[PDB]
């Protein structure tokens, strides 16, 4: 009997309660059954996202077999999953392994039917050794054979609705992703398993929070299964932290520094604050045990409670009846009640602790799978955020109505106001020439993550040519560069709460501006290899200079709103309608003041000093100086530039002519007071 | 279709309604063991056999 050799016996495992309750799905599992049961095409494959659940279906369709929610034809039948591990495991000669798998398939012919067999990973199924599956093609449509497929999505596609050969056998189950509230379904049932397994306690609000905080950022894996990773990881998580402690560490550290600092001073007062010191250290030690000991009870009655459930599921398949009242109506509510007389006795005793997971460990768990702060407000990061336009200001000054709009943005994204349809804020920068636009995206960056060179910056200069879609979104399969993909969305999918800087959009072949439509319609971007990236945590940003004859000419003697409309007819002659219609807000600068360009030479004059101050040439300034440099480094034309190579020449010049004459000693402070003209270096 | 009517006819709804009321009832009555519920658990039983053989 090679059934019992080579079989995983999935209705034995699940008499047996190895298996795991199925909830829901009543639509699917029907449909199964249907085609279960046909003329021609009595082979269902199930099509889902992997991820979803189908060999969690194929052992609810089992449980519904042992329970007899089926029809009469399938109340007897055996649930086989084909053991691919063990016939491998002892192979060494000419099919022998094709030996033993002929020789369970007669033995399936001889069940004669009353056996559905399940082999997952059909893809794979197809070649596993003629070769795997097709020895077995004329028994599948005749009434004799009637595997059970369940596999991938993109697997049906590669390996087989290519091979048509056996392609008027099976039939498509698009098992769909369950919506939200059809997970917090699912979970409830299964908040009670892992509560046996990792000794906490798991609440209703942390469910639901996971359910839908999973559902919106982790967009890589799917539901039901991210849910369950970040109900389980937490639990991991609160395990950890009880299983510690803090103070114990801080009082046996001190004690046995304290140790060490008597045994050598044998005045001492250190034997009475030692053994104050160990008292305190006993008590915390008692205490933690008889923590450690009512969690333990606890989690010990409720894993009875748990198994009191399996029996009398037990006793529901076998029909017992002093038993099932009996099991019910003694062991279930005195069990339920003094289960929550130690709830309220851990809600009275756990100082040390926290005993259950909360939805603020959900969001720990999440913010550490991406980055995004779904953190809850600490006092850091909130009063960091809070001021945001005096940082901003602390590195652009100048530009208040840009640096209010992102602002803005940022707060309307961490508050959750924002769109989980859009991205974050698409920018759209116009304005002059040198006027921080790009060190306002430096100033984000530098903000989020407190970095300069932490942001995608896509210069889009390179991109003048039609293959420049090639380059940042990826190279289509069997190509050369197929292996890497682009750098635009690569560069994403690792990295999701990002900025993703576009540096002078207007010089690009307008397909990428079909990518950027592509982008800000849908947040999720196709590649060559064909899997979408999500960009609804980013920020996208499009600086420009497109309207510099107009806004330099007219945005003096004009008013704000109507200059924006001007410049965006002006965008409008340059990009699509379609485009900047799906643009956030398109904030547009001015050029930059006397007073604006006093303080940006303050602000590289302070660069100066930290780069001369790590040389280490301490330097004062006088302000005469400084109003050189606002009398130098001043013109509309150019903006700031001027000002800073100005600095960089007027400055530097004299300056490293002389430490590299070695005039100038280290340890003095260069006072650069003014010449008539230029800016002299003196020691005094 | 031909499934669909298959099932329909092989596997009823009324049938479940009335074995889950008389299991509930009989754990009920197995526990207040006033009664009246072997009257109704009777009527009940009754009623499911009429259905059973009728189906
Ligand atoms: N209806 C459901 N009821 C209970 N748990 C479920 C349900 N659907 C999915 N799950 C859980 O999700 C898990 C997914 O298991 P699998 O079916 O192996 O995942 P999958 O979708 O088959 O992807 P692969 O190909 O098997 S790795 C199950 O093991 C269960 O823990
Ligand atoms: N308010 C400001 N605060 C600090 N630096 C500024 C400010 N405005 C301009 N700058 C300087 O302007 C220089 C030019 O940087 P950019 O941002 O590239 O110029 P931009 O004016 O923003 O437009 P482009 O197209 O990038 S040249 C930077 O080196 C900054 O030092």
């Amino acid at each position: 009997q090679a059934l019992k050799k080579y079989t995983i016996d999935l209705t034995e495992r699940a008499e047996q309660g190895k298996l795991d309750p199925v909830i829901g799905r009543d639509e699917e599992i029907r449909r199964t059954i249907q085609v279960l049961q046909r003329r021609t095409k009595n082979n269902p494959v199930l099509i889902g996202e992997p991820g979803v659940g189908k060999t969690a279906i194929v052992e609810g369709l089992a449980q519904r077999i042992i329970n007899g929610e089926v029809p009469e034809g399938l109340k007897g039948r055996r649930v086989l999953a084909l053991d691919m591990g063990a016939l491998v495991a002892g192979a060494k000669y000419r099919g022998e392994f094709e030996e033993r798998l002929k020789g369970v398939l007669n033995d399936l012919a001889k069940q004669e039917g009353n056996v559905i067999l399940f082999i997952d990973a059909l893809h794979t199924m197809v070649g596993a050794g003629m070769d795997a599956g097709n020895m077995l093609k004329p028994a599948l449509a005749r009434g004799e054979l009637h595997c059970v497929g369940a596999t991938t999505l993109d697997e049906y596609r590669q390996y087989i609705e290519k091979d048509a050969a056996l392609e008027r056998r099976f039939q498509k189950v698009f098992v769909a992703e369950p919506s939200v509230e059809d997970t917090i379904a699912i979970l409830r049932g299964l908040k009670e398993r892992y509560e046996l397994h990792h000794h906490v306690q798991i609440t209703d609000p942390a469910i639901v929070a996971a359910a839908t905080l999973s559902h919106r950022y982790i967009a890589d894996r799917q539901l039901p299964d991210k849910a369950i990773d970040l109900i389980d990881e937490a639990a991991s998580s609160i395990r950890m932290q009880i299983d510690s402690p803090e103070e114990l560490d801080r009082l046996d550290r001190r004690i046995i520094q304290l140790k060490l600092e008597q045994q050598a001073l044998m005045l001492d007062m250190l034997n009475e604050e030692l053994s104050d010191k160990e008292r305190q250290y006993s008590e915390l030690e008692e205490e933690w045990k008889a923590e450690k000991a009512s969690l333990s009870g606890t989690q010990t009655i409720k894993a009875e409670l748990e198994q009191a459930k399996i029996a009398i599921e037990q006793a529901r398949r076998v029909g017992d009846l002093a038993r099932m009242s009996e099991l019910q109506y003694g062991k279930i509510p005195e069990l339920e009640k003094q289960l929550e007389a130690a709830t309220q006795l851990e809600g009275k005793t756990m100082r040390l602790l926290r005993n259950k997971v909360t939805d603020a460990e959900i969001a720990e768990v999440l913010a550490r799978w991406t980055g995004i702060p779904v953190s809850r407000m600490m006092e850091s990061e909130r009063e960091k955020l809070l001021r945001m336009e005096q940082e901003l200001h602390h590195r652009v000054i100048g530009q208040n109505e840009a640096v209010d709009a992102v602002s803005n943005a940022i707060r309307r994204s961490r508050a959750g106001l924002a769109d989980p349809n859009r991205p974050i804020g698409s920018f759209l920068f116009l304005g002059p020439t040198g006027v921080g636009k790009t060190e306002l995206c430096k100033a984000l960056a530098n903000f989020m993550f407190d970095s300069d060179e932490a942001m995608v910056r896509i210069d889009m200069s390179e991109f003048m040519e039609k293959h420049s879609v090639s380059r940042l979104v990826g190279a289509p399969p069997g190509y050369v560069g197929y292996e890497e993909g682009g750098y635009l969305t690569e560069a994403v999918r690792r990295r999701p709460y990002s900025v993703i800087l576009l540096d002078a959009v207007e010089k690009a072949h307008p397909d990428v501006f079909n990518i950027l439509l592509q982008v800000l319609d849908d947040g999720r971007l196709t590649d060559g290899q064909g899997r979408t990236v999500d960009f609804r945590n980013t920020v996208v940003i499009m600086t420009s200079n497109l309207g510099s004859d107009l806004i330099q000419e007219r945005f003096g003697e004009l008013d704000y709103a109507h200059m924006k409309e001007l410049v965006l007819g002006v965008v409008s002659h340059n990009f699509r309608p379609e485009f900047i219609n799906r643009i956030d807000e398109v904030v547009v600068f001015h050029p930059l003041g006397e007073q604006h360009i006093a303080s940006i030479a303050q602000i590289q004059l302070k660069r100066l000093y930290k780069r001369l101050e790590e040389r280490g040439y301490e330097i004062h300034i006088s302000d005469e100086a400084l109003k050189l440099l606002s009398e130098n480094g001043y013109d509309p034309v150019y903006g700031a530039r001027p000002l800073k190579r100005a600095i960089q020449q007027q400055i530097e010049n004299p300056l490293a002519q002389q430490i590299l004459s070695g005039e100038l000693v280290p340890g003095k402070v260069i006072r650069l007071e003014v010449n008539e003209d230029r800016i002299v270096a003196v020691q005094h």
